[PDB]
């Protein structure tokens, strides 16, 4: 499913992502705009040969399982394909995992280098939240 902007903001907001560990929800929504386009079946293959998965691209090296990156971790103790549905329950309840280990939202590449330190707060202008 790729997900209008609005709908995803209120998708993460019913999920419990606005404010989580301080991060506001135009944070969430610049993030997943960057890292998957608000494609749910977004799929990216790294130089080490774990893959991404997701509107929040979580990684199998770390995050979930997916049957080819050996030696991996699967700390959200699920299989990477269900971080593809277009329910994202399972992706948000991994990221409050990720973003919740010290590094905070500067686990995401591309929160880093396009959302932080911007004004944010303009991807959620307009929306019925
Ligand atoms: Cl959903
Ligand atoms: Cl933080
Ligand atoms: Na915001
Ligand atoms: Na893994």
């Amino acid at each position: 499913k790729v997900f209008g902007r609005c709908e995803l903001a209120a998708a993460m907001k019913r999920h419990g992502l606005d404010n989580y560990r301080g991060y506001s929800l135009g944070n969430w929504v610049c993030a997943a705009k960057f890292e998957s386009n608000f494609n749910t079946q977004a799929t990216n293959r790294n130089t080490d040969g774990s893959t991404d998965y997701g509107i929040l691209q979580i990684n199998s090296r770390w995050w979930c399982n997916d049957g080819r990156t050996p030696g991996s971790r699967n700390l959200c103790n699920i299989p990477c394909s269900a971080l593809l549905s277009s329910d994202i329950t399972a992706s948000v309840n991994c990221a409050k995992k990720i973003v919740s280990d010290g590094n905070g939202m500067n686990a995401w590449v591309a929160w880093r280098n396009r959302c932080k330190g911007t004004d944010v707060q303009a991807w959620i202008r307009g929306c019925r939240l």
